[PDB]
């Protein structure tokens, strides 16, 4: 396939349907879908399972369960990097089960890295609406070249050559970040990996759409975007 697609699933079974149904219906349909879903209850498998039956589906489900190993990583990091280690794709990108593509988002990026060789990590807007009917819409708008992504572009946003894979695990060690301290932020923490060595580049269009209507306890106090953004100023990369 040209595209892997790589969605984390955990107990959402109110949200999962819309979120696959969007992927499996976009206008570019040569990819692979990563359903990587980390032992849910059954409400939620009950939802995913008819959508087994599209060939393009990987389907990949953990047996963790209890506290312990709840926390003992950031999850859905260590369920992307076992989806990475598998993918087939030359373009890699992230889904989430509360999250929707909009129908032409898997052609409007691959277009942009086709046509650019130069760039190898692409992000566009994505917007959000809160619902009590609409009550507030918001937007995280992709109009400048940044090496600074943490906490300024989402999880759901972006799409990147598989070459930069590489770098990342020879600096790092592995392509997300497994450590529990960046659970609440494991995104940004995967993006400041990538600007140590690459810039996002913006596609201005709103490609991606969220709606908005014991385990804490027991993880490490969580590292914060102040930290991340501020690591990267004085990186100096850009
Ligand atoms: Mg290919
Ligand atoms: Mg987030």
């Amino acid at each position: 396939p040209k595209v892997s697609v790589i969605m984390t699933s955990y107990n959402k079974s109110d949200y999962v349907a819309k979120s696959i149904s969007s992927i499996l219906s976009q206008t570019f349909s040569d990819f692979e879908l990563f359903i990587m879903d980390d032992n849910s209850n059954e409400e939620t498998l009950n939802v995913i399972r008819p959508f087994l039956n599209d060939n393009r589906v990987r389907f990949y489900q953990s047996d963790i369960s209890g506290v312990k190993e709840r926390t003992e990583k950031t999850r859905y990091a260590a369920l992307i990097n076992q989806a990475i280690e598998m993918a087939e794709g030359e373009y890699i990108t992230y889904a989430t089960d509360d999250n929707i593509y909009m129908p032409d988002r898997l052609l409007k990026m691959v277009r942009e890295l086709d046509t650019h060789p130069e760039k190898a990590v692409i992000y566009s807007a994505s917007k959000t609406y809160h619902l009590n009917d609409i009550v507030k819409e918001t937007v995280r708008p992709a109009a400048q070249v940044t090496w600074n992504a943490p906490c300024a572009i989402d999880h759901c946003s972006v799409m990147h050559r598989y070459s930069v894979l590489e770098k990342v695990k020879e600096k790092f060690g592995s392509y997300w970040d497994e450590s529990p301290a960046f659970y609440r932020i494991g995104d940004a923490r995967f993006f400041w990996r990538v600007n140590h060595f690459y810039p996002f580049y913006p596609l201005d269009e709103e490609l991606d759409l969220n709606y908005i209507t014991e385990f804490v306890r027991n993880l490490p106090p969580q590292r914060n975007c102040r930290e991340l953004r501020e690591s990267l100023k004085k990186l100096g990369m850009g």
